């Protein structure tokens, strides 16, 4: 209700990595910045049986929420309901406690292969009435077919206004900066027609660590490039809309111009870090990549011949998350995505000059802002079906190449790759 | 019959190395050379949950069968079913899919420590009726006791006709040549009485490679010498029987004449390559040998005083697989084991001469031939229990020697050992 | 003589790693910032025979000095002169070309075991006249006995004013900041009485750098902790004297209060990275540590019960070099040692505050500053004998512990250690 | 004439490795295949002093020539004469030994620093008449400047036509096959105008092997590419002359069209094997390459745009020595350099077809063929000064690139390189 919010959210996958890194803390941030109604409920759910007292202990061990300013009072809103996602009787028991009077949100912090099943088990137990909302994760499948299937199956029990395809990069301030600057600075309007190269790059120092049951079925390309980095690409390459409400249209337009590789070896490099196969619950014969670099091209006049380097990887030497928009081999406009930072690189007669603007954090982390949008029934900053489908067209090309071993699955030592040496083929 | 085969095969260990290097391709070869009935099923199994499409993607990347002539219609016969071998309820789910009307073969491409358990969980669910066949991998246990126990335990619910002890060297044309030539060439009957030394050698350039968990409990000696090299030795040294139905007997006989070392330090050399202890799932304080060489003797008159050099190792400089029968110092008959090649070395006044016969491989690789035999219920080219038991007597002697550090565990640089310099003490 | 310095320098470890990473470039920095007299000579020396052209090729490839602003003119001052281990004719030839007219500096960029011998062969050829200076490396021996021995043996033919014990941390601006701030800010005089813990930490991503022969006789503790980190500790704890000329005295004083461990296993953690034993010229069963962490205490009243954590290691995930002075659990003063950066951590209602200074690096790196000081015959920023000896008392205790396996030699994967988890026992 | 050979040969450095490994046995082969006149003399010489009887014993011990078929009849032609290369009076004494009108050949199997000296003492004692010939070993400089210096210095006593610069690949039967086939097969005259790529490759499994002191000053590029591989290239690319005495001319011509790299990163790959720096007497920080691959071009119309891949390296997985002349992407004519084997690769619908000739034989050993050519005053199979100079132009360019680190010095594991992946940059 803008503030003092009245709602229930049942969080599927509440014991997982995402829930414990970003989601409960995002809920605490929303609680401290807007307040919860006394009866707003956050019902954590998992496959193992825990008591409220045991799950609260797990949460406090993993997140340090108990030591935060309003810690005890937040954790008073949290309960645990064991749900096994396969037997509708767990969902029958869940339906006697699900409210029918306030927005009731189901968060699918689970692998996309469980989406339809879960959605079905919701509608089979009268949990899909108008007051119900679904928040589904970013990949939404592992190729175009399953994306369309999940959409088709879930639209049989839920209306559009009930489905939220979350891609938390659309809530990062760094990403929003791209379009704001493009819209409000004529100088960029002129320079965007002369871009010579784009670099969208997200490197992490972390690895997977037992999240492998699910990572090994997805891999870096689908984990981040299919959704986050391609969303960013569409924001960089879109024609500027007359009506911001037609933005969706233009984004799809540009994503449809994505070309499949003309020469796989010259345009695609993949790798897997040493020790990935020893992480728990990865097949010891796994071919899943923890590293991708792609030289992509768009068939639009404004970008004919302009390479878009898409790079993402884990167990890298340094954390990095950036968009480098290159004009002319010395001048580059950089938008940092994990910080509100913008940089322009200029060259003097001797060395480079970096111009910078920086600001501190909003304190509303991207997920929190989006979860707030969801509690308000605001769809503007969520991913749209046709965007995801065009993304999948391109990504499916690249995956087909991986299966044909069209470029080798290289190896690299954790925290010790030399990225520039490793990717020279792409930049030649 | 010969063509159009009717059968279901459940392949335990379908994500393992053997499954992906030789087995599925062997099934493809059978498929293209003989045909399957449309509803004959190849059910790959492993312990992680995968989908049919995800397992097929893994298989198609590691083997490229999709790109073969009838690849897609072959893959149409393959699906994946998760069975965790530690969970007996997974075996209840299995056998809801087990056929009762056609030959149903369970392939244990798994470590021998799982044999008994699995067999019991099969017999525990009425999966041991007459139409069922068991294929048990080359290491039958890790000593005589466990070999006997595995056999005794499985015989309780499975008849002899239902258990197949696979040793794929028995399907190699090079290995078959030894016994064929000995049986059909009197010249060898006479030259066998003047053999001066035998050399059985299997060197690989590859290493354990993600099989460390299994390898570290087994080691080179049991991985290859207990079964392959000793089968070959028995084929060289067996008295040729008057009636061939007795060949089995004679093989056992010669294996029983294997002598324990009279002086361990002078008759056994063991070693481990640099980097082995750092492999995934290997003990850093491991004493497991990746290299073994043995000077063995037989207590039978025809070979009194004749050294049999048994050599096997990984991460060697070149691949090699041979049997050298030295008759004297200038005349030597070599059977190649991975080629249909035989050579005889003679001397003229000035130069050395090599008489050679080379024929190219058959379309069917050894595992394909033996799997075809299994689908036909043909046991002739499979290993027999008592052969394995005698082999274990000899090998157990050597292993106990390894436990007492009776000869040191040397080190060698991967791919850089100097085999002749390293083994000069052995040949003197 | 601030400018256009007249000097000859013989650099003994001239083909080694230190010479090629930091020293020749340091001489170039001095050359561009002060100028050389035309006849000032830099005589690189090593044990292998090279021509001037061949050494110039090696140096220019490893350093790219020729492409620098004044590169070719600087290189014109450089020649190569072969001098072999304890070779009387090479030292005779060396003294046949040595000037008697300007300061002649011998730089021992070699291993300490070769210092006394070299010094003897220097004095044995009348190369110990007044115009001669010896610059000795950081490790002055490998224990107190050998430190005293090298000093005694060299002091027989060289006067003290000819001996320069170089410890290049004393030329780091970050290191100097500690003592300058302590002397010029009473606020720190007051806060030093309530210190709760000190943390001196130097982590490198690099490893032995093909210097195994030397490293395997020394190990991390003596390589860096005996000299650099203990100098830093002495600078942190120095009772600030009324007269600065007593500073040396006071430094010795605190170093002598270092207590040997109360419990070796609880106060000392050592480790060695995987693959170290496979490095060139390292013992395959070596016990040499590439990682140390020590919880030390001083038996001085101002620091009763205050832990000094000394940590140093190679093949780590990130480079780090800092001193954290913790006054309480929320207030920490951090001196960065490789950046002129100082930090003070304060607390707000909920959040943390960081006060910071940063200044860009000086154009002279520490070895350039110290070499310049040496050409000026200025000893003030060089290490003193008794400081090193007091350090050796403590270090020898710890080495004695290492030999008796008083704490286990753990293993860690290069670049992939988790430092906080690994050392939690140490901080309890 | 062709047969009974009338000559005197003074073999300088006759006690060296080349003399005892390949020269005396080659002289015996020439003796048995063509015969010596009874008064033809083989005068072994060196600075040391010996009697005929003692040197003959030495030769025999090392070579077993006395136990060869016609051994003593050959040994009777051999005597020792002591010559101290710095003493002209010894050269007067040899003048009395040389017959004055027959061919007198001096073999300079000595270090190049003595050449000039010796040449002088030959002209100083009237040992440089027209009937005199000089045979100079391959190493004659490490760049263009030193090449010219040696030439000018020696040319003041012998004319160009008196000098035979040995490049022992020109005596390899496989190498001669190139020009024989090109001269005697019109079909190649047509196909040579349509070559699409050439590959000259020499890989060895051995390393530097005790010769490290010298190798580290030369490196793979100068050791083999500057002389052997570029001579082979010239034989491939020369226009065929009407008169063969113009062959050298044409060879020079084509070599002068060698282009320096347009893009160093794309055209040059260099590397050094792990353990090289640890070979005895190799620099601890050496940048010398043990592996090179160069994509070179000629600015001549018949080969405009055609890449010549020149590859040579040590400690490789397999020995190889070949010329692959690619006519299109499917058809390739291969000359083996150490076998007398020629291959033509064709394609049928499914597989490749290899047409072979293999005449395992022994035309003459390379140094025997070249020594015979020298005694016959035939220069076509010896290098000409300008061939060397053009070669050095190109090679010196590449060396300058190495010094500027224009492409990195990669590392590789001995006997375990994956050559096709490693060189993807060159062929992409």
């Amino acid at each position: 209700s803008e503030f003092m919010l009245d709602f229930d959210l049942v969080l599927f996958g509440a014991t997982g990595d995402l829930a414990m890194r970003k989601l409960f803390v995002s809920l605490y941030e929303i609680y401290t910045h807007y307040g919860f109604k006394k009866d707003s409920k956050i019902i954590a759910s998992g496959r193992k049986e825990l008591s409220n007292e045991e799950f609260l202990a797990l949460l406090c061990e993993k997140t340090q929420l108990h030591s935060r300013e309003k810690g005890e009072e937040f954790l008073a809103h949290i309960s645990y309901f064991c749900v096994r996602l396969d037997n509708p009787k767990d969902f029958e028991e869940l339906s006697k406690i699900a409210t029918k009077n306030k927005p009731l949100i189901f968060y699918f912090s689970i692998s996309p292969s469980f989406f339809t099943t879960t959605a079905q088990n919701l509608a089979q137990n009268a949990l899909n009435h108008a007051n119900t909302r679904l928040i589904l994760e970013k990949p939404l499948g592992h190729d175009l077919k399953t994306c369309k299937e999940i959409f088709q199956s879930i639209s049989a029990f839920f209306k559009e206004e009930q489905i939220f395809r979350i891609d938390h990069y659309l809530g990062k301030k760094g990403v929003q900066n791209i379009l704001e600057l493009r819209l409000n600075n004529p100088i960029l309007n002129i320079l965007w027609d002369q871009i010579s190269a784009v670099e969208i790059c997200v490197y992490e120092t972390l690895g997977v660590e037992e999240r492998g049951e699910f990572y090994d079925k997805i891999g870096a390309l689908r984990d981040m490039v299919q959704n986050h980095l391609l969303q960013v690409l569409s924001l960089i390459a879109t024609d500027l809309p007359d009506d911001l409400k037609d933005l969706r249209k233009e984004k799809i337009k540009v994503l449809k111009t994505l070309q499949p590789p003309k020469n796989f070896k010259k345009q695609v490099i993949r790798a897997q870090y040493q020790g990935y196969r020893d992480e728990n619950k990865v097949n010891k014969e796994s071919q899943t990549e923890t590293f991708v670099a792609i030289k992509a091209f768009l068939d639009t006049p404004k970008f004919k011949g302009v390479p878009f380097y898409l790079k993402h990887a884990k167990k890298m030497p340094h954390n990095q998350a950036s968009v480098k928009i290159h004009f002319n081999a010395v001048n580059t406009l950089e938008f940092f995505l994990s910080q509100d930072k913008i940089t322009l690189t200029l060259k003097d007669h001797q060395n480079p000059l970096i111009l910078e603007t920086y600001n501190k954090q909003e304190f509303l982390q991207p997920y929190a802002k989006l979860l707030y949008d969801a509690i308000q029934n605001n769809h503007n900053n969520f991913a749209h079906q046709l965007e995801l489908e065009a993304s999948w067209v391109f990504i499916d090309t690249l995956i087909e190449g991986f299966i044909n071993n069209a470029t080798p699955l290289y190896s690299y030592e954790s925290h010790n790759l030399n990225e520039s040496e490793f990717l020279k083929p792409l930049y030649q």
